[PDB]
């Protein structure tokens, strides 16, 4: 019970789904890798490990049999039914690389969903991996079936409408928007729930209320996401740009960023525009005075004459107490914690707002090489 054409092979048992016009998906082999098989009736390279492969292609007498990459869930699936070692932060990154690749070779896929996002079954590693595909596979009642569409509509596709009702990459960041708020709210919608959305959504009207005012993750989170689901899609950012954000940072690269700047103020005019912009709306951020809201030890160590309403002094201090880390007391070393993780959560978890303020206002720098890392070009 084993069919063999060219280099692919099945067994015909292992249905994996069914589409449209007698199109059947296999459970099947080729070049020893576990792969889907579609047999279809035939209609009349530059790759990525994140947009899902189409490996061989074999025909008999009747049919074509395509060969392709075999994904474990689907991203509804493993946001839904969250029973599933690769976290959340590290997909949408995977699926943004993937997004940025395939807008490189001027392609846009129209219709970026929860569906269309699939998890790969395993590597030789152990690795799992985000893979972008044209088909979306769907619940199924049954053991093991799935639905596969490469259209928007179709039950149960509904709530995630192609946001084209010639299309640019922007309908593209703002359907990955959705998205990143899906996969951070655990799934919910920013446009509201499924019969309301496209009402929501031809007017703005959006809603991030998984994302708390206060909490530093949720905030930069917030930043990014309200950006890429922005209505005016000219004040969405390209998908590179969105590589670039702090969401998707670790803790080093946070708080080297934070000393970045902090070296490039430090000989700047306080009067001049860099400090300035750095300063507007700076006092809720600093909590009016930032050595009222650190631990105590910490404020005894710099009795240094830092302004307690300054962004700037505040940063000018977590970066002397970094330089210093070494030279410090003992008191204050297990107050700060570990270098840069327990560090840089010191300040962050304290003040929700410093480096999305900082961000925003450090893109007067954006052109600089030493902000390379943290803006895109
Ligand atoms: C074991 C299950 C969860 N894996 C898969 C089931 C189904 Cl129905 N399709 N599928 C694909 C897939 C991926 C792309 C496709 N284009 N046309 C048909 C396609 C099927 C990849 N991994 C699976």
């Amino acid at each position: 019970s084993v069919v063999i054409v060219g280099k692919i092979s099945f067994c015909p048992k292992d249905v994996l789904g069914h589409g449209a016009e007698g199109t059947i998906v296999y459970r099947g082999m080729f070049d020893n890798r576990d792969v889907a098989v579609k047999r279809i009736l035939p209609e009349c390279s530059d790759e990525h490990p994140n947009v899902i492969r189409y490996f061989c292609t074999e025909k008999d007498r009747q049919f074509q049999y395509i060969a392709i990459e075999l994904c474990a869930a689907t991203l509804q699936e493993y946001v839904e039914q969250k029973d599933f070692g690769l976290e959340p932060i590290t997909l949408l990154q995977q699926t943004t690389s993937g997004l940025a690749h395939l807008h490189s070779l001027n392609i846009v896929h129209r219709d970026l969903k929860p569906h269309n996002i699939l998890i790969s079954m395993p590597n030789a590693h152990g690795k799992i991996k985000a893979m972008i595909s044209d088909f979306g596979l769907c619940k199924k009642l049954a053991v093991g079936r799935h639905s596969f569409s490469r259209r928007s509509g179709v039950p149960g596709t509904e709530g995630w409408i192609a946001p084209e009702m010639n299309p640019t990459y922007t309908v593209d960041i703002f359907s990955a928007g959705c998205v990143f708020y899906y996969v951070i709210s655990e799934g919910s919608h920013p446009f509201g729930k499924s019969l309301q959305r496209q009402a929501n959504i031809l007017l703005g009207a959006c809603s991030l209320d998984c994302l708390h005012p206060e909490k530093h993750e949720d905030v930069i989170a917030r930043e990014l996401i309200e950006k890429m689901i922005a209505m005016d899609p000219q004040k969405r950012p390209s998908a590179k740009h969105v590589l670039k954000h702090p969401f998707f940072w670790s803790l080093e690269k946070q708080l080297q960023f934070f000393q970045d700047v902090s070296d490039r103020i430090e000989k700047e005019s306080l009067d001049g525009p860099i400090v300035k912009q750095l300063e507007r709306g700076g006092r809720a951020v600093v909590k009016m005075d930032w050595r009222e809201n650190i631990t105590v030890p910490l404020q005894t160590d710099l009795r240094r004459t830092y302004k307690g309403g300054s962004v700037r002094d505040l940063l000018r201090a977590m970066r002397n107490k970094k330089h210093h880390y070494r030279e410090l007391p003992a008191e204050v070393r297990e107050t700060l914690g570990s270098l840069p993780d327990d560090f840089v959560c010191y300040f962050t978890s304290r003040f929700p707002h410093l480096l999305a303020h900082t961000y925003r206002a450090m893109e007067l720098c954006s052109h600089e090489r030493l902000f390379q890392p943290y803006y895109f070009h």
